[PDB]
């Protein structure tokens, strides 16, 4: 029977290799998002009885690394539009794929949240009694989306995703570098995924360390559609743009950081 | 005393190599139910004193990196009917050991459970004092197999553990793959260990993520004749087939996910 | 300063073999005793306040991790009468050895108590109000060595170390075959350190997966001469001897399961 | 774009080794108290919502190993004067970086604290209502510094932080040691990034495994500048210099312990 499958392959290979990129990309933010928010709605649906906020961290560090072992061959499993923005701005991948990945991430992610309510749809459904709430004390929406505690603020949420984002760059750009190889080479896969877990453990707290946004545009918009209406939109006083514009801006700012204490002077 | 230990290999050497690789496989799933199963019954019994739901994610994802350390390198540690089922449909291996290695997943599956029974035995009698109870309070039988929750659904049921498989093929088939090699080769063990590892932190919430034929109907049908009755297959509106019939559906269905995205757009 | 350094070790270097090797095990075992059951002593003595029983688990698995980095090139990193047992039923390391290291073991293992007694002795003593109770509300001994629970009898407490011991020598000759490698040479360390992991969170509630004579007789004797008394050696219609006996029952168990489905079978 | 980024490159290009070193060591303690520091602040100021210890203990232990994966090809990624302390007397890198290194690794770490404090700022207000409190049921500068429990005396404390960094260091020079070598070169990130996630698990509980001055006096000197005043350094009975004088005491004593049972009798 190889003969098919040999023949199925040659027919549906693909030329183009940006459109196979992005293509890597969609199922790399899949695996993120499905496996990153299903974590989230393990925790909170079941209240705490199938895992703790230590689930989360677990999941989202380790999905990365799943996700990277999926697409990192053919796309390099950027993941992530701020790391995506952070090599653009190094000059080591082009910029006609920045809005190509970004696009293709959004996508995935979009889809992650269908699968994850899909997986949980008597769960959500019944989590409120036939009814969809945003946020409160049956909330469903913080399962899919990031929002903010009742003790953040607007400036201090800009500035945790800040921070979330520009110490993620940090440690990413260290792993990436050709020049800085503190490890084998070819385990960029379990290194970059415990960056994740450590930033789920320590900035986890304020809004729920999105410092992604395609992870956390991505399914607020299924949300949107699914039924919980455009109050997701409008929570915590328009939160929704914090996670996309604080981590396009940390990215920046932690590229920064790191090339001027190690990047630069390396070699 | 080396002379008496060479004599006895060669003369317990076995020629055939399909009995080895069954041989193997009873073992490799012995040891992913024994440290999967009891790690249930750590958290039951005790009624989460000695550990949470972490403690099973963490026992069952890492249990699988020690089966396949065990019967990797001779059988290719399948521990899957659904896993099987996929290099068969892949034209990998041959279709002639799909039964074999089902018929030798279960066993092992079916002796594990008799041995976490047995390292429990006091244990599972004074949980119910001197009963045996399939669901409930008391409930034991939930130890060995998985069963829906109270908000699951038969419908939800068959896509939970869809979605479940789906996942789990979708990242065992890009670690496995010839041409998709992100990390530097045999470190198969670790990788696909952290699969279920993160499918426990996920998608155990619905049912207890069977997501595998051998580890759910093996230790059932322990159960059955251990003391627990025709009610274990009963339970849940004949839940028994659906960690069965739907995790081979999921296998194909995460077959066609990672072969149309990347695995045929490759080299 | 290097002179001086080099002037030190030509003096202090060891000519025997066997005693550099009994050297490594005394601190390798020392090293798994402190990290193992001061973890007990942080759970125990806090009443779960700096953590659960998944602290023991992740502490007394990565322990043996440590210890075989620090004595695995000098001595082979045994930290087992068991495991000395199978390599040497093995005919794998002389018998010469056997009482050698065992020896070298139960010493390590009562000097890594007395550390973790000076490192909590505040706590301790504190604990029951300037008084010692084996066990109890107040119970102190159980951070040392371990006692069998409630539910717990003698028969099964025998079979609950079998079990363990057998399922510990299984995982760790197959990682310790040299013809059985799934995985890159060298990552022993880690893949043995993973056995004890998965051990303490699928047997560990019966009595505290000892496993061990060892890490099990060793504090025991320390807690006689501390100021437990001799209770500490009646406890539970005396357990002590169940530590010792069973698990080298359960290694050569253990080795006879390996060999004759796996072991035997290769090349 | 990438003749600007390599202009920028040889401009900032720095010509000293000695500095560029402890560029790298300010950036590296800077990653270990974020991500370290940051974590105690998620599950205090959360109280054990989003984790409990065993979040700091998994944060802190990985935090260390993203920190050598960032700055280790630099400097060596020490990330503690004892550390340093320890390479310096065994004659292994110059006398001279040790206050070098020491004066870069308490910079950092409070620059560490800063970026916990502005990224908890609202959480660290809101916490004590609008005060700050060094100690108590709000106390708010325990996340950043270390202080004793209430059964912690003034001589157990000594031997708290005097055990935990002899075993740090045991377990430290066994992994740097360049005739030790158990594991593959270049696994010094997770090997070491261990040792500190079994020390949380193990002596975390008399006042939090500090051994590191770098890691206590640099985010307890921030504390009081920052507003907790002087009564975080008569806290305790003036505790302040214990997580500093007795980690260096400590270092020379884990120095010797491995030197004379493994260190000397080697190759």
């Amino acid at each position: 029977q190889k003969e098919l499958m040999n023949r199925c392959g040659e027919m549906l290979h693909i030329r183009y290799r940006l459109l196979r990129q992005a293509l890597a990309e969609c199922l790399g933010t899949l695996i993120l998002v499905m496996f990153g928010c299903g974590s989230v709605a393990q925790v909170v649906l079941s209240r705490g009885t199938h895992g703790g906020f230590l689930t989360i961290n677990l999941a989202f560090g380790f999905a990365v690394t799943l996700a990277i072992l999926v697409a990192g061959q053919v796309s390099g499993a950027h993941l992530n539009p701020a790391v995506t923005f952070a090599m653009c701005f190094l000059a080591r991948e082009p910029w006609i794929k920045l809005p190509i990945y970004t696009l293709a991430q959004t996508l995935g992610a979009f889809l992650g949240a269908g699968i994850v309510f899909g997986l949980y749809y008597d769960a959500i459904w019944a989590f409120a009694g036939n009814e969809l709430v945003v946020s409160g004390p049956n909330g469903t929406a913080g399962i899919f989306a990031t929002y903010p505690s009742g003790h953040l603020d607007m400036v201090n949420g800009f500035f945790d995703q800040f921070i979330g984002t520009a110490a993620l760059i940090v440690c990413v750009l260290a792993i990436v570098d050709p020049y800085n190889n503190p490890v084998p080479r070819g385990l960029e896969a379990f290194t970059v995924g415990l960056v994740v877990l450590v930033i789920g453990t320590s900035m986890g707290f304020n809004s729920g360390y999105a410092v992604n946004p395609a992870r956390d545009f991505g399914p607020r918009l299924f949300t949107a559609l699914a039924g919980w209406g455009s109050e997701v939109f409008t929570t915590g006083q328009n939160w929704w743009w914090v996670p996309i514009v604080s981590p396009l801006l940390g990215s920046i700012g932690g590229v920064f950081v790191y090339q001027l204490m190690i990047g630069c002077h390396l070699e």
